[PDB]
Formats: C-alpha cells, sequence, structure tokens
C-alpha cells in the first residue's frame, strides 16, 4: 500500500461523488478561477481563496447587528453591478439606507427592492428572480424575518411547530439548483439577536446549503483617541467549499463610509512587509506614513500615487492574473 497515493484516489472519488471541494487539505494551494464578486474587502477576498464570493452559490453572512455584514452585502452588490450585473434586494426588514448604499457605490436605481408581505412569499419571490437569468446577486435581509405566513395571521397551536425552518429547507432545495444555472450569487444575511442561546429558524437549513458561510463580528471601535468614526470588523469563513475553510480577515469600517481601502493597505501592507511599522511609525520605502494608523490612513489617502503601487505590490505578491 502506498498512503499517498491511496488518498488521491479516494479523494477524488470522493469530489466525484459530492462535487469540488467535498475534502481538500487546509494547506491546499487552490488552483481554480471561477467567477467570484469581490466582497468590497481585499484580505476577506483573499481568506475567501478565490478573490471573493463564488457566483451561482449560497451565501450566509451571519453575527450580531452592527458587525458589518450589510456592509459586505452591499459591497458585493455595488461591485456585480460596476461589472453591469443586475441586483435584487428582498427586505423583510426595512431597514435599507440607500444613501448609504450609494456611498458604498450601489446604483441604488436600478436596484431591485421587493418587500414581501410573508416569509413564503419573500423566498418565493427571490426564486422567481432568480431563474430569469437576469441577476448576479441578489440579497436577502434577515433570515429570521422569513416567518411563515401562519405565523404571520394568527394562528395558536399553542406550541404550533418548526415551520419557518422547513420554509427556509424546501425554498433553499428548489433555488439553489436555479441559482447553480443562474450563476446568482445569494446572500442571505442573518442577523443573531437575544444575548445568548450559527442559526435563526432557517439559518439551520442554511448552515447545509451554503457553500460559503461568514463569521461577521465587532471585535473594536476604531479611534484616534476618543475620536471614533467606525469600528474594526473581523470575519471568519467557517465555510468553504470551494476553498480551504477556516481562514480569517480583519478591516476597519468607518462611519458613513464602508470599508476602508487604506486600512486594508495599511493592515496587509504591514503584515506582508511592504511597509515597515516601527512602533508608533509607519512608513513606506524611506517616506514616512505617519504616526498613527489614521494619519497613515490619511497620508495613503491623499497620496493617492502612493497606495496604489503598494496595493499593486500586495496584489502581484498574492492574487494576480490566474489561467
Ligand atoms: N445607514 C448607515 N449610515 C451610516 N453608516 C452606516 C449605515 N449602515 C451601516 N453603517 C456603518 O457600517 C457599520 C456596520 O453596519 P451593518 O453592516 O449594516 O450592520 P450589520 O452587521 O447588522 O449588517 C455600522 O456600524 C456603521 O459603521
Amino acid at each position: 500500500p502506498d498512503r499517498e497515493k491511496a488518498l488521491e484516489l479516494a479523494m477524488a472519488q470522493i469530489d466525484k461523488n459530492f462535487g469540488k471541494g467535498s475534502v481538500m487539505r487546509l494547506g491546499e494551494e487552490v488552483r481554480q478561477p471561477i467567477s467570484v464578486i469581490p466582497t468590497g474587502s481585499i484580505s476577506l477576498d483573499v481568506a475567501l481563496g478565490i478573490g471573493g464570493l463564488p457566483r451561482g452559490r449560497v451565501i450566509e453572512i451571519y453575527g450580531p447587528e452592527s458587525s458589518g455584514k450589510t456592509t459586505v452585502a452591499l459591497h458585493a452588490v455595488a461591485n456585480a453591478q460596476a461589472a453591469g450585473g443586475i441586483a435584487a434586494f428582498i427586505d423583510a426588514e426595512h431597514a435599507l439606507d440607500p444613501e448609504y448604499a450609494k456611498k458604498l457605490g450601489v446604483d441604488t436605481d436600478s436596484l431591485l427592492v421587493s418587500q414581501p408581505d410573508t416569509g413564503e412569499q419573500a423566498l418565493e419571490i427571490a426564486d422567481m428572480l432568480v431563474r430569469s437569468g437576469a441577476l448576479d446577486i441578489i440579497v436577502i435581509d434577515s433570515v429570521a424575518a422569513l416567518v411563515p405566513r401562519a405565523e404571520i395571521e394568527g394562528e395558536m397551536g399553542d406550541s404550533h411547530v418548526g415551520l419557518q425552518a422547513r420554509l427556509m429547507s424546501q425554498a433553499l432545495r428548489k433555488m439553489t439548483g436555479a441559482l447553480n444555472n443562474s450563476g446568482t450569487t445569494a446572500i442571505f444575511i442573518n442577523q443573531l439577536r437575544e444575548k445568548i442561546g450559527e442559526t435563526t429558524t432557517g439559518g439551520k437549513a442554511l448552515k447545509f446549503y451554503a457553500s460559503v458561510r461568514l463569521d461577521v463580528r465587532r471585535i473594536e471601535t476604531l479611534k484616534d483617541g476618543t475620536d471614533a468614526v467606525g469600528n474594526r470588523t473581523r470575519v471568519k469563513v467557517v465555510k468553504n467549499k470551494v476553498s480551504p475553510p477556516f481562514k480569517q480577515a480583519e478591516f476597519d469600517i468607518l462611519y458613513g463610509q464602508g470599508i476602508s481601502r487604506e486600512g486594508s493597505l495599511i493592515d496587509m501592507g504591514v503584515e506582508h512587509g511592504f511597509i515597515r511599522k516601527s512602533g508608533s511609525w509607519f512608513t513606506y520605502e524611506g517616506e514616512q506614513l505617519g504616526q498613527g494608523k489614521e494619519n497613515a490612513r490619511k497620508f495613503l489617502l491623499e497620496n493617492t500615487d502612493v497606495a496604489n503601487e503598494i496595493e499593486k505590490k500586495i496584489k502581484e505578491k498574492l492574487g494576480i492574473g490566474a489561467v
């Protein structure tokens, strides 16, 4: 017996029977193009292994409110649009701020929005839009807000049943195939609430249907020195059927703004040694970026020439023109 050979032969059958990515080595150096929608976060794109959210798949972005989920979802929509894509937003929360969305580059006018009467209706409308093949991306707001018609209308069986989960099951069971054929990426936003208790009724069916699952979370409030703007987010790719999972990314979303490009450039620039972080100060090839991630953030903002050559250097070192 020759283990490594016997193994590849197994993995081969494993994948052929259940799909590419059925099994893989955490340390894999992946080489499949696989059309993506840039998360709006460079770090998150790399963490995903394919440079963004896979197209034609079900994506779940779960986490506590205010952790950055909708922002990513919105940045994704903006990116799909820029590539001449058509986006749809199934809204069951009534929270979306189109203004903030425009700010993230979303063309709100061409954005389809639906505000369903019941959970059923909501997924059914999503399913219809999907199989028309016209959509590149479709975001469903709040997994939990997809409450069953029967619950919406007064219907007390004292204890009723576990219907909403089945609602998300049967719905994903028939949508996935269409998404695959259509190539539309379905992002489900899962707002986790209530202090204590990866799921929200349908998030249990979502757990198995998703090809990518993002654990978004707020880990820090950004500052100067008691000055704030917005917080830093940490995302954990807990499920990745297209690349080795369990990776992580971080980024800053300043208040009123989306993901800070410059921030990502400083972060990755340092960890990838392109920019030199000497204690309090930041430097890029002799040039002083300033003392304080913010000043450096600002510096990079003003000197667009730098940043771009830095972005270039980081981009090259990682994801370049493949195939
Ligand atoms: N409508 C808005 N106006 C200004 N800033 C916003 C707005 N929505 C979101 N933000 C910024 O994005 C951050 C994350 O918000 P969001 O991603 O919508 O929360 P969630 O994780 O529940 O989807 C907010 O803390 C804020 O920094």
